[PDB]
């Protein structure tokens, strides 16, 4: 079956456990991050990946992220292209804190799945619809 | 056709009307909810469902939700897996209010569609990409 | 390959036709938009589109949108059904400003892709799951 190659920041990153096929996959904070109310921090997830050809990954918060950490994801959903596959192309969670909050290294703060890229399209200008 | 089994919380919930196939499907607040500026409320949607095998649902705000209700969805997009199919597995909309607001029972406050879960993937750790 | 008809607000709008290979496609502010901290504005994108039959479009912010402009998208992810294909069906980015900001005419502000609508489903009410 088609594979994703994963490289981790260092040996202290908890490896993504064996997955239940089809499920979205959780991602972990790579270090402790403190964020003050109304402030923004790009949280490292200590992974870089080579996605299957023609695929992209979508990243959103876990259901309990707001409840547990009082952050929102500022891009709503991160889109990661197949091309973002290099040796230092690490993934981040863009968190805005709605209250004072502490995120612990290892905390499962967002989740991802892969999806085929959209079919090739051609956009054609018309004067009226 | 693929069947979605749906259970309503009680007799007073307005039933999901006959759908136009393909279109996202609107969901309604199960109760009146007051939310003060800068506070958070889980809004009951009054429904639990068994989705098609190999699928998941995605839930987002309706276009008019902010204008009408002054709230954002704190998880960005809700993911509901096929396995969330229990008699007690009700759906909620996690609302953060950017202003004082009152959501009324019946209000179509978000929408959902089903989508096939991601294919078989094999994560392989590598030293370098 | 799949055709999308595009109509622009006026001749000053930046045309976005190029050979596509499945990447998301960037949309741009149709005019200057100034938003104050804790205020909301619909940002015009200066485009109306006829999507391929059976398809919908999804819109999200760009990765750098928050960093550069300090706005979030209030609906999280915009959904644009194939049915929004009329001559005045212009596209908007619903922007909530977390700090004072200035979006300039021509600025890339968000990104879209298309996706096949969800297949036909039959919703069936049950007394219990
Ligand atoms: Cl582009
Ligand atoms: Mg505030
Ligand atoms: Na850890
Ligand atoms: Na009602
Ligand atoms: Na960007």
């Amino acid at each position: 079956t088609m594979q994703i190659k994963i490289k981790y920041l260092d040996e202290t990153q908890t490896r993504i456990s064996k997955i239940e096929q089809g499920d979205w996959i959780d991602l972990r904070a790579a270090e402790d991050v403190t964020i003050k109310k109304d402030e923004f921090k790009l949280v490292p997830l200590g992974v870089a990946m080579e996605l299957p050809e023609g695929y992209e990954a979508h990243v959103v918060p876990r259901s309990s992220t707001y409840k547990n950490f009082g952050v929102i994801q500022t891009n709503s959903m991160g889109v990661i292209d197949e091309s973002y596959k290099g040796d230092n192309d690490f993934w981040f969670f863009p968190a805005y804190a709605l209250r004072d909050t502490e995120i612990k290294k290892g905390d499962r703060i967002c989740q991802f799945r892969i999806m085929k890229k959209m079919p090739a399209v051609e956009l054609v200008e018309v004067e009226h619809l």
